[PDB]
């Protein structure tokens, strides 16, 4: 069909954060109904949230909220879509 790639409206947070603070990450697609895969530090995450970090869906928008930035979370974050792919590297420095 038409070679129109699904655009990523929100890139992943490029700024450096510190351990202990609550960081909200926003990455959504330009078209609603589309789902994505979360890739963290080379590890493919499982399809489920927890009290450490959770993601919400709303049509097109997807929000990943981490309650406390930790060394665990200091890994790279990539959002895999069939169209485009948003890749960003987060650095969580210690306190």
């Amino acid at each position: 069909g038409s070679h129109m790639p699904v655009l990523i409206t929100r890139p992943l947070e490029d700024q450096l954060v510190m351990v202990g603070q609550r960081v909200e990450f926003e990455c959504e697609v330009s078209e609603e109904g589309a789902q994505v895969k979360w890739l963290k530090d080379g590890v493919e995450l499982t399809r489920e949230e927890t009290f450490k970090y959770w993601f919400k869906k709303d049509g097109q928008r997807h929000h990943l909220i981490i309650n406390e930035a930790m060394l665990e979370d200091a890994g790279h974050y990539a959002l895999c879509t069939s169209g485009g792919q948003a890749l960003a590297e987060l650095i969580v420095q210690e306190k």
